[PDB]
């Protein structure tokens, strides 16, 4: 698994709207 876009930031975890997109920097997956 990877995020499904790109510019992400670890600041996009604290994001619900943007975890989504960026869960591999969020650690979702």
């Amino acid at each position: 698994c990877e995020n499904t876009i790109s510019g992400c930031s670890r600041a996009d975890c604290l994001l619900t709207h943007r975890k989504q997109g960026c869960q591999k920097t969020c650690g979702l997956c």
